């Protein structure tokens, strides 16, 4: 927890569409760090690489949260985002806390955020 | 402290357990009136609590097998109607009712 936000991690891996459904089921959303403190809190609850609620699906290289709000704070791993291969429009938080853009169809743990 | 969150969909207890455990929580088990009211605050309709008498009839335990102390049964409950009611839901007035574990209700998950 950070301020009014609570972060919980999943135990199993799944693609972002399913991750979204899971957090939405309990009326939360996929975790979106707004500052370094929240980034650390999310990293701490995630025991492995996990999805964040950030994507550039609507407009390439324009990252926004799942409610359409452009993100301000970012913590990209060196070399990212790189939209490699056929494209990478979702975002995961690596085990060192930095971010990587990855295919939304790939599976990772999910960290959900509740307020 | 404990944090309570309600589901949007209705499901039987086994699925409710699976949902809460997916985010490393458990089905809400109020230990006093304050927590019972906190669960009421988040549940918009009848919802499962993490309590059952599946082991021994009329002996209620939380999902980890710990016998509960605080209870808030609705008048006339628990009545174990018909083929049996071994699960528990929080009614919209905050009182509890024992119901079939196979019936579907909203679920309130608990995290600490
Ligand atoms: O070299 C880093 C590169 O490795 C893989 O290709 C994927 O994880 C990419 O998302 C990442 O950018
Ligand atoms: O009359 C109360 C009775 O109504 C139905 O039969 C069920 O909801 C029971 O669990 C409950 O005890
Ligand atoms: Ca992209
Ligand atoms: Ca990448
Ligand atoms: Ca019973
Ligand atoms: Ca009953
Ligand atoms: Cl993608």
């Amino acid at each position: 927890n950070v301020g009014k936000k609570y972060f919980m991690s999943s135990v199993r891996r799944m693609p972002l569409n399913r991750a979204k459904a899971l957090c939405s089921e309990l009326q939360g959303t996929v975790a979106t760090p707004r500052n370094a403190e929240e980034n650390r809190a999310i990293q701490n609850v995630a025991k492995d690489v996990a999805f964040l609620g950030i994507t550039d699906q609507r407009t390439e290289n324009v990252f926004e949260d799942l409610t359409g709000n452009r993100v301000r704070y970012t913590n990209w791993n060196e070399g990212e985002p790189n939209n490699v291969g056929s494209g990478e429009n979702c975002v995961v938080l690596l085990t060192n806390g930095k971010w990587n853009d990855v295919p939304c169809s790939d599976s990772f743990l999910v960290v959900c955020e509740f307020s």
